[PDB]
């Protein structure tokens, strides 16, 4: 708290903001950059949270904030603009290459620290574990599937799956009640995507038009069944179990603040007493996606922090280290 | 599996030889040396568990063991006695410092490598904190506290706490269910040390029929509340809670395999939207206290040994390290 860490978020929309507003009443990190698509903030000093959320929601851009810049190249430019340690990419991966597009830009740039994603989608991990070595080479610490699940859900399994000789299962349910789907469109897009009847480009293709009108049907909606959900290979290379044995479900509803469901997931395995069991763990009801999904996502900057400030550079999934409490 | 990591076990009672069973079927961890108080044994090749087994109880030490060596002092005669990656110390604080004791042996020995315990009580493991510089300059990788309550759950209260902003209570309450009480007479004799009318010296000078006794007036079940328990300063090391924030308690039920509740950990704390929460971590039922203890003990001795060998010595809780699934 004498030396706080120094972070940054890309991407601000619902759950960007929502890291930044977790962010305030820290005392030993600190927001010192934002960007998003058009424009970024710096401020060594802390970000105005309320000033950048007005900015952007209000005239489109953080760039629009008191001390913001406007700027087709936001990443490439606050990059380079001072001293961040660590940062959040908040960004939905869109198109389907822009988080590894974006991590190349960092391998690129000659910067070195900790980063952290949330994606979801087993393919997007992949096209990041294709880049393990050049993020070691370029002293990077990055952090992947860091968020609720994969993330939160994922590290429990692992921690579970202690108990067992041989793992069966790994069953995750989750449920997202927010008040209207705007709040979190790309979230919401992402989902439609790995919906049976859509892929990602038709889900980035349709109008919010079109978004409300598939809504309707089930009165805001989504029940998704068996997704493509990183979770899987995370569980493999940390050698629980193999990826048919993962599978993610869950149901969002967007026209309820109420969680339609209690987020939980089951770990089955076989015991060494040949006994074959079963172990849960819930989420409450009352954490929201933001807070389940952005809290373990700087836990895993502040302990992949301390790998990278030991030397431990790389590609490290939430299933593979302790995230550390940020105070 | 070419390499398999080399492991021993220090106490051979009902939980040391839990451990050795467990190990049986491994692939990638070998058990080749157990020590008891009157004895040892060493097999680079892989013990024969249940020749073992048979030499402790029906000879009374696993000295009288095929290649068995009866000792007093047993522990310093194995260490010198061949290669080992790391020990489970599965033996019984007693008196209330011999882990420490024990420990102080492996400092003076000259060895390096991984030590773990399931220390129950937050006075043990003080004395071990006391002991983490002597530890690292020793080369040696201590893991304290990694059975069930600590461990398992303490690390899963450390993963649940990402969620919040700040945390409340962390609420253990375990279940354990034995056919009967000889089975784990320490582990019985340890629980009713910590019994209100009761300490540990009362403890170690009843007799077996006194114990016998004492479990009638309650059909043998044993009702914990408020239990002094390593948990409370894992997670303040963790910087996670307050010690005091942290309550265990349990039923143990002498008379029956069958569990008399469900252990879990509830995690209450408040989120950056100021809600209020609780996440709750479960285990099954048919995962025994061997299992749930001798599990995350291995799973943190393989952890371990990744920290020792990447030149990280000293003390290490369940609520600071990802546990390794043992395969």
């Amino acid at each position: 708290s004498l030396a706080p860490l120094r972070v940054g978020i890309l991407g601000f929309g619902g759950l960007g903001q929502a890291a930044a507003r977790l962010l305030a009443p820290k005392q030993e990190m600190k927001l010192v950059a934002v960007a998003d698509r058009h424009g970024y903030l710096y401020d060594a000093d802390g970000i105005d949270v309320d000033n950048a959320v007005q900015a952007y929601t209000q005239q489109g851009s953080v760039g629009k904030a008191k001390k913001g810049q406007m700027s087709e190249q936001s990443i490439e430019d606050l990059i380079g603009e001072g001293e961040v340690d660590g940062y959040f990419l908040a960004l939905p991966n869109l198109p389907n290459t822009f988080m590894a597009d974006v991590t190349r830009q960092f391998i690129a740039s000659g910067w070195q620290g900790v980063l952290v994603d949330a994606l979801k989608r087993t393919s997007a991990v992949e096209q990041l574990i294709t880049l393990r070595e050049d993020l070691a080479q370029a002293g990077i610490t990055y952090m992947t599937g860091c968020g609720a699940t994969p993330g939160l859900l994922t590290a429990a399994a692992a921690i579970a799956s202690q108990s067992f000789q041989e793992i069966h299962q790994v069953k995750i349910t989750f449920g997202v009640g927010i008040a209207n789907w705007e709040a979190y469109r790309a979230t919401i897009r992402e989902d439609i995507a790995h919906m049976p009847g859509y892929n990602v480009d038709k889900a980035q293709a349709m109008t919010d038009a079109e978004v409300a009108a598939l809504l309707d049907q089930t009165n805001g909606i989504l029940a998704l069944e068996d997704m493509e959900h990183a979770d899987d290979i995370m569980l493999e290379l940390a050698g629980i179990c193999h990826r048919d044995q993962v599978t993610v479900g869950g149901v969002v509803d967007t026209r309820n603040p109420k969680k339609p469901l209690s987020t939980h997931v089951k770990i089955t395995g076989r015991t060494f007493e040949g006994k074959i069991s079963s172990h849960t763990f819930t989420l409450g009801d009352e954490t929201s996606m933001a807070a389940n999904v952005c809290g373990p996502a700087f836990g895993y900057l502040k302990a992949g922090y301390g790998l990278h400030r030991q030397g431990l550079k790389g590609l490290f999934t939430a299933a593979d280290v302790m995230p550390k409490f940020v105070r």
